[PDB]
């Protein structure tokens, strides 16, 4: 599997993590407590391109998959890019059930 990929519950309030691999963990340098339940935009900071923001924003809002790349912070406040891919997940009855996101490739 992905070595740094998170699962949110969009049928949840706020969409929040409900999983977070360990690669996520280490890279983002946030423990699991620290990530599990919350919406995954915390990793965003002063630097973060709001018009990349409103992409996605577009795209979870139209259950879409897409690809940006934003600028993200570790809990120490170091910056990384993160090449985000985000797909929706679906049962067979085409009802959305979770959003898997990959941070693709990288630094
Ligand atoms: C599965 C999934 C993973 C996401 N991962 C990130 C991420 O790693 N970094 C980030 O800045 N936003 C990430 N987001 C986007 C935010 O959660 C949020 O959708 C975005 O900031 C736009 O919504 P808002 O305007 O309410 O903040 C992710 C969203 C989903 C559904």
């Amino acid at each position: 599997i992905e070595k740094n990929f998170v699962i949110t519950d969009p049928r949840l309030p706020d969409n929040p993590i409900i999983f977070a691999s360990d690669g996520f963990l280490e890279l983002t340098e946030y423990s699991r407590e620290e990530i599990l339940g919350r919406n995954a935009r915390f990793l965003q900071g002063p630097e973060t391109d709001q018009a990349t923001v409103q992409k996605i924003r577009d795209a979870i809002r139209d259950q879409r998959e897409t690809t940006v790349q934003l600028i993200n912070y570790t809990k120490s406040g170091k910056k990384f890019w993160n090449l985000l891919h985000l797909q929706p997940v679906r049962d067979q009855k085409g009802e959305l059930q979770y959003f898997i996101g990959v941070k693709l490739n990288g630094s």
